[PDB]
């Protein structure tokens, strides 16, 4: 799929799809997530709990309640076990998959938060983009980053190499 990265609040994305990094629990906590449950309010949490605990590595979709997009997917990167390159791995692919089965056509992600935490910013980046590349081009992904050092490191861990 066609990956853009753009400068913003994924709040304000609009679209059909934000993806969370989450805990397997659906539990939103700080930051981003938290400002997801603010401004969605509390009908994606009573979704949440309503779905229950997921696999790592899963990812489990909701509504988005007031925001500007359709669905919230959860991506589970960690909480039954920590957050490894490969729990990177299968949840942006789960998500990918989530957002396949919806036939949605503009999703967005965001690079901070439970994305990288203590994995390596760098090698996150590229397993999520890895995946991203898989997904039809049917579907357009957005990184919608919080700074401009985090644009382009995504660009950069996007750049094909070639001899100079």
């Amino acid at each position: 799929a066609r990956i853009r990265h753009v400068q913003g609040d994924i709040t304000e994305f609009q679209g059909d799809a934000i993806v969370n990094a989450a805990n397997n629990y659906l539990k939103l906590g700080a930051g981003v997530a938290g400002a997801i449950l603010r401004k969605g309010g509390p009908s994606i949490q009573e979704e949440c709990d309503r779905i229950g605990k997921i696999r790592v590595g899963e990812a489990a979709v909701t509504g988005a309640g007031n925001l500007p997009v359709r669905y919230v997917i959860h991506a589970a990167v960690l909480g039954d076990e920590p957050a490894s390159l490969e729990t990177v791995r299968k949840a942006t692919k789960s998500a990918l998959e989530k957002a396949v089965e919806l036939g949605l056509k503009t999703v967005a992600f965001t690079g901070v938060g439970a994305w990288v935490g203590g994995l390596p910013a760098e090698a996150v980046y590229r397993v999520m983009l890895e995946e991203i590349k898989k997904a039809p081009d049917t579907l357009e992904v957005t990184g919608v980053h919080g700074t401009e050092k985090s644009a382009e490191a995504f660009r950069r861990a996007g750049l094909e190499h070639h001899h100079h």
